[PDB]
């Protein structure tokens, strides 16, 4: 009967989901070996509650349960965006519009800096393993999708790495998977600013053994954040602190100086090597693909530790056809930042979103067309401004296409996104390439291509604005029910519909 | 047996045997309020409206049916209208209708039959010059901002020259102007001047004979808003579809051909000197542009035959899905494939996707075909667009789009998906600078390029490089198609003892 917080624990997010009727406790064995994954596809794709994995075959007691589709879409009654709300704290029908605009809030109150607690106070260190006992490949670990290169223990948890300093921490997510008993690798520092992190242990002679720890269960705030391509200086877990009201609880590891939250459901510790690698993927993905490759170096992370909670449970993120977390919260994550720098630049936007049925990889940008004829600007110059501004940030790293359209459309509303798509914009004229920007590695026609070897280009910004919603007022009739007909009638419509004979 | 293809008394009677058919006794407003309803209708798949009771009809003038080939439930056979316009099983696929109707015309054509005027329901009452009053019709006033009320949306227009020799059968929009007239741009600039001339060769230059007919047999609907090629009867074509000849009474004041079991006729003349303004009309795309208004020829209505409490079937255009969508779209699909097999080029089927408002038409390639072709994308994309965009089949179409074998075109989801991780934008698209615009595309008409009516199109190649050479095989990331048949099932078989619903 406690407040519920879940946003702050992982265990009460379990608990909100049960209270909502989102969740199926599954008490049959189920195979980690492509079952969980099917399961996970299923319930993302008619959009049904998120199933509890309590009885894996291979499951110890204590590891572990599988928490599969934490961000998935659930019936609109209940709130459709209602597991994503619950990351946040919000009302679980909180609309996704009020979603981003209340990430974007949080920007503005106090960040707060985590705070330590006694380890008698941290479920995380319930059970404590030191190296001999660590066994990966004893673990439950899903085999996700057919032809995937390995077991991918980590889809939703969150890596911590740390300079030696201890100035710079970052949370992120990059995927994981199991090697053999006692190493994982994954795509951790691909990105530069990890990769610095990284860097700063060379130079200290520890190229070989920088420290890292691998959280599973984090308060699902601070897994959203890690999720963000929040601004480079901006401190996660201090706007993670920020979003809570409170700040992140936490205990050092074991074997090293991080600090990982006190309510992890496990965490793994260890070193990470620069030179030591091995090949890693192919991995199911946010485009709905398994390619098969040659296959990539990355690399070796070296478990020597590990701490969790009785019966703890991994959450599992299974990406592919939309919708699941790389489309809600990757997706949703950089629309909210793109709608941020839409500020900061002074451009006439409303809102930004990135529609789940072009797998993240369009944002629709929602143009207030009294602020876009106040610029008494051409498309040309428009499109080239916008996409000057987002195509050279992080924030536009996976946006291949970006879709202007004016304030008429509900942007988060697919099917007016598709119509005002196909009918406002004149195929390749209304349309600027982006020939020379980073492309995004993961797009199937960049990595089917030759352009996955010289990572230009490939992107465009496409205007989906009449030529008159440039200039002035531009009055057309919308023809569908709701919006084509006088309010009135259509309340006089659907106040007869039964009794004209329809159900 | 009822014969749905044949007689649209039997259509009506199959949709309310399948439960696909609601009779309104309520009285309903043909201003704005039929409209309105058929809107909801369409757009929640629901079931046809008979408005049995509009405020201002008479009891033979009459009643209408909205939505005669919009979708319905997936449990019923969601395309279950259109396929009992061709007499098909309600449960057939649009991939079956538009194979039937590509079969059909490899089939003997059967020229119309011609029935006494006794066995004619079309025949039952007949008002001459003298009682002639279409104000008095309960038309509807269909979307707001319309420019009049448009008695011709899913109506039949018949048009012949002298000879006999040339037939024609089609379905341009019909607005009420006033007592007496009807406009609509019924004569393409193709044939204007044939049929002008022809008539006027005996003095009859503003006295060209018409007959405009609604609740004609429904596999004659289907044909008129077909792009079948020039030269081709669209009556023996409807008999090939209909395995018998179409019955067919003489007109009242012209010697025209109708269907006989037609619910209403309307005959008279046209004029080309004497115009009116036509329009806007809510159209294809789920736009009224107001006050364009456009220049048509007059229609005088000069006489009339009815059933006894005669249907007029309306179409109400919008976003999709309606009669443009599921009829127009579809049907140019269907052409597209026809051209397909008779060019040579490997596809295996072609749509018009409702979401993409009949804009789009997605061609599935044989991949194993393509790659006998030993080809670029750049090559084959050139050679489908040259073929497609010189043809009548191509007008409508402002983006074409190439998929392999492995999508569902028939699918948005599956659709989508290829669309937009398959081909990298701009340059995966090749721009047609040239061909014939689509006058109705909203990108073209609030252009510039409404004035010169050229280019704006693009075929885009959503085909993997790799799949021009060999059928790579990769995993597509869903349930149904991620994991081996026997765990789906499995899967299927266990979810309510997993504890879902």
């Amino acid at each position: 009967m406690r407040k519920l917080n879940p946003a702050l624990e992982f265990r009460d997010f379990i608990q909100v989901l049960k209270d909502e009727d989102d969740l199926i406790e599954i008490t049959e064995e189920i195979d980690p070996n492509l079952e969980v994954g099917a399961i996970m596809r299923k319930a993302y794709e008619s959009h049904l509650p998120a199933p509890l994995f309590k009885n894996l075959k291979g499951a110890s007691k204590d590891l572990f349960s599988i928490l599969g589709c934490p961000a998935g879409l659930r019936s609109k009654e209940k709130g459709d965006h209602g597991r994503i709300a619950h990351h946040l704290g919000l009302d679980p029908k909180t609309t996704i519009k009020e979603i981003i605009d209340y990430l974007l809030e949080c920007k503005e109150k106090e960040p707060l800096p985590p705070i330590t607690v006694p380890v008698s106070s941290a479920p995380c260190k319930t059970h404590i393993l030191s190296e001999e006992k660590i066994h990966l490949q004893s673990l439950p670990t899903p085999y996700l999708h057919v032809s995937d290169g390995g077991k991918y223990l980590q889809t939703y948890g969150m890596w911590i790495l740390q300079t030696p300093d201890k100035k710079w921490t970052n949370w992120s997510i990059a995927r994981g998977m199991v090697v053999d008993d006692k190493h994982i690798t994954g795509l951790v520092i691909k990105p530069q600013h990890i990769r610095q992190i990284a860097d700063s242990w060379a130079a200290i002679g520890k190229a070989n053994e920088i420290p890292f720890a691998l959280c599973f269960g984090v308060p699902p705030a601070a897994i959203l954040v890690s999720s963000m391509p929040i601004p480079e200086g901006v401190s996660e877990s201090d706007y993670v602190g920020a979003i809570l009201g409170e700040s992140v609880p936490v205990v050092k590891c074991e074997t090293n100086d991080l600090m990982v939250p006190a309510t992890s459901e496990m965490v793994f510790e260890g070193t990470l090597s620069l030179t030591d690698t091995h090949l890693e993927g192919p991995f199911g993905e946010m485009h709905g693909y398994v390619f098969k490759s040659q296959g990539h170096p990355c690399p070796l992370y070296t478990v020597k530790a590990m701490s969790y909670r009785d019966n703890a449970i991994l959450p599992v993120s299974n990406p592919g056809l939309c919708t699941d977390e790389t489309h809600t919260l990757i997706g949703s994550l950089v629309a909210t930042e793109a709608k941020e720098l839409a500020i900061e630049s002074g451009l006439p936007i409303l809102d930004a979103f990135m529609p789940y049925e072009a797998q993240a990889l369009w944002l629709i940008l929602k143009v207030d067309l009294k602020g876009l004829q106040a610029l008494k600007t051409t498309p040309e110059e428009f499109c080239k401004k916008v996409g000057d501004i987002y195509f050279r940030t992080k924030v536009g790293v996976l946006v291949h296409e970006i879709i202007l359209v004016a304030d008429d459309i509900d942007i988060f509303n697919f099917k007016e996104v598709i119509w005002a798509y196909v009918t406002r914009h004149t195929p390749v004229a209304d349309q600027m390439a982006f020939d020379d920007v980073p492309s995004f590695v993961l797009a199937p026609f960049v990595s089917q291509s030759s352009r996955s070897k010289t990572m230009k280009g490939g992107k465009c910004v496409t205007n989906c604005i009449f030529r008159q919603q440039y200039e002035r007022s531009f009055d057309y009739i919308t023809c569908n029910f709701e919006k084509g007909y006088p309010k009135g009638l259509v309340d006089k419509v659907n106040e007869n519909w039964k009794r004209y004979g329809y159900k």
